[PDB]
């Protein structure tokens, strides 16, 4: 579930942020909101940052379509697929 | 579960955006919010758009009080019927 997570983080940190200096925030900001999507806050109004009811209309720019995609493979596996594999686990 | 995103995707966006010319938007937003509510964003402050509390007052319309039900039907299905056959599916 955290390979899943950075699987998840750096390719969306990278796309959404490209201009980022080496920080130490790019080592929070791909593990941040990719823990607390498994707790279903989805960040609804950070999807689709070019979309006109965005949180982040200044994150618009080339490639970041790609998230919403991103994201949706990821709750699919980090909220059906694995974190119901640990309810079959515990159940059983 | 992809039927019943688009069961209720196609009436919403028909039912609420009733002026759309053909686009490609169209095949996102009858797609998009449908999938993160599976998740539980409910979009809470964007049913009952007429309502006062709401963050769509420009959508308010004629029939537009009928996603309100779609979408108790929507979840009961996404969230109750659906996301906890997956469970009893991978439990068993
Ligand atoms: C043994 C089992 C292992 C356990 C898990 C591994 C250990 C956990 C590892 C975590 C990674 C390390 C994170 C800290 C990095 C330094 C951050 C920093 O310096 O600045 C940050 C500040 O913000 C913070 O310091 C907040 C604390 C970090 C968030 C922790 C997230 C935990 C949830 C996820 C955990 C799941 C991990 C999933 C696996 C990958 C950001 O930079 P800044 O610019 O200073 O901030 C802006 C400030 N300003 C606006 C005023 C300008
Ligand atoms: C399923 C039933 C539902 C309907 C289906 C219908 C299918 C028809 C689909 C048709 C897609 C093609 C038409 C869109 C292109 C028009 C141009 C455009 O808007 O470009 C946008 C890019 O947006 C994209 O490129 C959109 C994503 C394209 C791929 C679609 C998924 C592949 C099919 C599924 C397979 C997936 C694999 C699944 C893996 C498991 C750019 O515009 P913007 O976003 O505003 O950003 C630019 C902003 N800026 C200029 C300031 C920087
Ligand atoms: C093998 C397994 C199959 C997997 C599933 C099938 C594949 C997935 C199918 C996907 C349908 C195709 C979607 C893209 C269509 C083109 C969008 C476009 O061009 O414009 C859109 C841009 O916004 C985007 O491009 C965002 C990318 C799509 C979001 C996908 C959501 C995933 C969740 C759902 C996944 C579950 C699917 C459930 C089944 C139905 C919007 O229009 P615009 O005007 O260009 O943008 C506004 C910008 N402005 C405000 C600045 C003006
Ligand atoms: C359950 C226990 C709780 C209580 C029960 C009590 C029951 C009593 C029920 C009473 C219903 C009638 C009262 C309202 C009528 C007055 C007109 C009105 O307000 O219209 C409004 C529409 O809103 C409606 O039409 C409301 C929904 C009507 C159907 C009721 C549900 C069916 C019963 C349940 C079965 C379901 C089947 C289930 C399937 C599985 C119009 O006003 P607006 O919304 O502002 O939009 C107009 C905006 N505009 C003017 C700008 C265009
Ligand atoms: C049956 C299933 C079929 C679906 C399969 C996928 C097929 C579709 C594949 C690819 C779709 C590519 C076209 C969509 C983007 C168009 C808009 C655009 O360029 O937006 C932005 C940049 O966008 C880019 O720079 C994207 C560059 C090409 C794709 C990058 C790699 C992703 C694909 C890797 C492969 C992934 C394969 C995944 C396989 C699972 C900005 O817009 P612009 O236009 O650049 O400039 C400004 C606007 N203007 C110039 C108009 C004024
Ligand atoms: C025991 C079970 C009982 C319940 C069963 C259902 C029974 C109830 C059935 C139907 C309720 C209809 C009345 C409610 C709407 C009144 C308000 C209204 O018109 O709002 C808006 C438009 O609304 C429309 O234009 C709706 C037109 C009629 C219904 C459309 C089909 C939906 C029902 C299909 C069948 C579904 C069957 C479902 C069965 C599972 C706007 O208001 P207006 O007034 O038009 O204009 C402005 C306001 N002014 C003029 C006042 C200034
Ligand atoms: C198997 C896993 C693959 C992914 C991964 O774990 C192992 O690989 C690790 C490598 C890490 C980076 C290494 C070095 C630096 C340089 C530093 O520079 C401070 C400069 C300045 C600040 O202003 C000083 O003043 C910033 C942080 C950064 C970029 C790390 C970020 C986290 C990364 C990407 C980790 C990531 C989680
Ligand atoms: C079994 C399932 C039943 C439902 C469904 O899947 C199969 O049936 C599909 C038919 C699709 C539409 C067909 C053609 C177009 C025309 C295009 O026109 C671009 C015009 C302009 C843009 O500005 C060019 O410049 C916009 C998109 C649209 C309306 C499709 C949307 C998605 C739809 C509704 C799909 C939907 C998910
Ligand atoms: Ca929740």
């Amino acid at each position: 579930m955290a390979l899943v997570l950075l699987s998840f983080g750096v390719p969306r940190k990278a796309i959404l942020y490209p201009h980022e200096e080496p920080s130490w925030s790019l080592a929070k900001d791909i593990v941040f909101h990719p823990y607390w999507m498994i707790f279903g806050e989805v960040y609804a109004y950070e999807i689709d940052v070019c979309a006109n009811d965005s949180t982040l209309p200044t994150i618009c720019g080339p490639g970041t379509w790609l998230t919403p995609f991103l994201q949706a493979v990821y709750l699919f596996v980090q909220y059906i697929i694995m974190v119901n594999l640990l309810i079959a686990f515990f159940n059983q």
